[PDB]
RNA sequence: GACUUAACUAAAACCCCUACGCAUUUAUAUAGAGGAGACGUCGUAACAUGGUAAGUGUACUGGAAAGUGCACUUGGACGAAC
């Protein structure tokens, strides 16, 4: 979805001069406008140039204007990356996050995901997904896509996972898992909860919430159970986890507040009961695929509007600059 | 005597050098010169009308006290009837 964007509007097409200016600004320890950065981003037309731009971005991030790094600039950068290589450099930036200060909580992410899908690369995609999760996102319908990707990854990834990875997986499951419309979403959520529960029990409660959008409160297994029950009112992995748990420093929890390692048999029983109920009443990848096939009516008008707004803003900025020059 | 960047949150940047010299001031230490104070010689200057009454000022003079001039003082006296 490229040709809607490629009316960028014209500016200066000399990068060396811009670079020099930037250096001078930094030499003096003076601030830099966002506009210049945007222009720089626009200009790029080589891998060396891309590298240079990256550096410049980093510098900006470490300056009196850490903020003002506008969405539009980020978008432009992403586009540039896509045009050239994309899957190493953008990813790297995302990983760095705080240093390049890119924070593209937008359709950019979706685009990136799509690109990744187009040229296989699974690990990278997973990483991207994780990064997105770490950022507070998931108002848009890319959530489904993310979930699908996660599922795909899981379909390959079937070992002991390990500390960070399990947590990441759980996070991925959870935040995109807000799909009240279908039982698949609920299942995903449950799975996520189970993973998180496992993490809690093996290692610690702090291990779960430390860096993630996740909440300190102890009952994760309980929460999962509740969620499951909700569905009934209106899994294998979870069972396995439970079984494992059953099989044979500071304290955030209280003396009165009961320890969840000493609530296991009861929990297991509850789970069993729930399962029975489900059976009485009455694959994941397939479901996800089906979902994908349905739905997906896009956000293109909105995107266009946003672009227009950005353009307007740019124009305003230019005008301001002109005024300043006149004054000078 | 020298002197702007940035503005979807708001912020960053912003740093001059020149007077002290055996110039000033006061004091200490001095080649040497001059007093004052303290403890034999030459006169006899003053004290008695002190042997030319004393003394003041000023002048000149003389080993030294002092001598003399001019004008002042009684801290001199003139004996207190003819
Ligand atoms: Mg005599
Ligand atoms: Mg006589
Ligand atoms: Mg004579
Ligand atoms: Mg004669």
């Amino acid at each position: 979805d490229s040709h809607k964007w490629e009316a960028r509007e014209k500016e200066h097409y000399c990068l060396a001069d811009l670079a020099s200016l930037m250096d001078k600004t930094f030499e003096r320890k003076l601030p830099v406008s966002s506009l210049t950065i945007s222009r720089l981003i626009d200009n790029i037309s080589s891998r060396e140039e891309i590298d240079h731009a990256e550096y410049y971005l980093y510098k900006f991030r470490h300056s009196p204007n850490c903020w003002y790094l506008r969405n539009w600039t980020i978008h432009t950068w992403i586009r540039q990356c896509l045009k050239y290589d994309a899957q190493d450099k953008a990813l790297y930036t995302l990983v760095n996050k705080v240093q390049y200060g890119i924070f593209p909580d937008n359709f950019t992410f979706n685009l990136l995901m799509d690109s990744f899908i187009k040229k296989e690369n699974y690990k990278d995609a997973l990483s991207v997904v994780f990064e997105v999760m770490m950022q507070e996102a998931f108002e848009v319908p890319s959530t489904q896509l993310l979930s699908l990707y996660v599922l795909f990854h899981c379909l390959a990834k079937k070992t002991d996972f390990s500390w960070e990875e399990e947590r990441n997986f759980g996070a991925s499951l959870l935040l995109p898992g807000l799909k009240q419309k279908n039982s698949v979403g609920f299942s995903s959520q449950l799975y996520g909860y189970a993973l998180l529960g496992k993490v809690e029990l093996q290692q610690g409660l702090r291990a779960v919430y430390h860096n993630m959008p996740l909440i300190w409160k102890p009952g994760y297994l309980d929460r999962a159970l509740q969620v499951m029950e909700k569905v009934a009112a209106s899994e294998a992995l979870d069972v396995l986890g439970a079984v494992l748990k059953a099989l044979t420093k500071l304290v955030e929890q209280l003396d009165i507040e009961e320890t969840e390692q000493s609530k296991l048999p009861q929990y297991l029983e509850r789970f069993k009961a729930l399962h029975s109920k489900l059976q009485a009443l009455g694959l994941t990848t397939q479901l996800v695929k089906e979902k994908l096939s349905t739905c997906e009516a896009e956000d293109i008008a909105t995107y266009e509007q946003n672009l227009q707004q950005w353009h307007l803003d740019l124009v305003q900025l230019i005008q301001r600059e002109q005024q300043q020059r006149e004054q000078a």
